[PDB]
RNA sequence: GUUCGCGAAGCUUCGUGGACAUUUGGUCAAUUUGAAACAAUACAGAGAUGAUCAGCAGUUCCCCUGCAUAAGGAUGAACCGUUUUACAAAGAGAUUU
């Protein structure tokens, strides 16, 4: 059949899309610090 | 045109030097030939497995709907096929020098 196992992921850089993703919306710009 | 000065005619009118203001818009030009899709007809037609059916993934130089890192698309699409060599060692028989 094709119900198939696998041998490897990937990995491939197109052109950005550009899309408003809603996670991605800015959150949490003040990044902390240690105190020394 | 505005005007601030000069020179001629009768504050009114011509002739001049300046100052003011200064380079728009087009990745495009209006019907077939620079690329939309559904639909329709005809023809078939539904994942494993005997059959019926659920859902989840996976690979990809396939995408669509979706705000979407939800979710959903025929289990969304194509995968179901082809598949003969890093190839050596031992034994037996045969023709050629
Ligand atoms: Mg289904």
């Amino acid at each position: 059949p094709q119900l198939e196992a696998r041998s490897g992921a990937k990995a491939a850089a197109y052109t950005p899309t550009g899309i408003e993703h809603a996670r991605l919306l800015p959150g949490h710009t003040t990044l902390k610090y240690r105190k020394f």
